[PDB]
């Protein structure tokens, strides 16, 4: 997989970002977590999360995966990177997203991203507590 680069445009949910990307206005959905919807228990938290790491970062990159880039409501499907910190593995570590969606060919990080989410579970962090 190759980092590309995008800009921040705004800040949205745990899970869900605009990023400017080959120039073009685009919501990102990370792959392979779920952060709980700003409705729901640790949404707020996660949605927080989220948008300091990519406001704080001084350079965002996204990373497409084998698979599908885009899903079926427009938005692009991929790894995104603050100032070379994973956003996706940050949210699991810290326990304020579940792995999720895990589909066949766009699961490179998969074994990465299970292996922050059990050690945010042993230490009982946020969702896990
Ligand atoms: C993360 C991800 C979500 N999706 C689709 C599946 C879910 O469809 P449904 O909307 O029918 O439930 C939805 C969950 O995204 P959200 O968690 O942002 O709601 O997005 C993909 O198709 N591929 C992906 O990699
Ligand atoms: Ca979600």
């Amino acid at each position: 997989l190759h980092k590309e680069p995008a800009t921040l445009i705004k800040a949205i949910d745990g899970d869900t970002v605009k990023l400017m990307y080959k120039g073009q206005p685009m919501t990102f959905r990370l792959l392979l977590v779920d952060t709980p919807e700003f409705n729901e228990k640790y949404g707020p938290e996660a949605s927080a999360f989220t948008k300091k790491m990519v406001e704080n970062a001084k350079k965002i990159e996204v990373e497409f995966d084998k698979g599908q880039r885009t899903d079926k409501y427009g938005r692009g499907l991929a790894y995104a990177y603050a100032d070379g910190k994973m956003v996706n593995e940050a949210l699991v570590r810290q326990g304020l997203a579940k792995v999720a969606y895990v589909y066949k060919g766009n699961n490179t990080h998969e074994q990465l991203l299970r292996k922050a989410e059990a050690q945010a579970k042993k230490e009982k962090l946020n969702i896990w507590s």
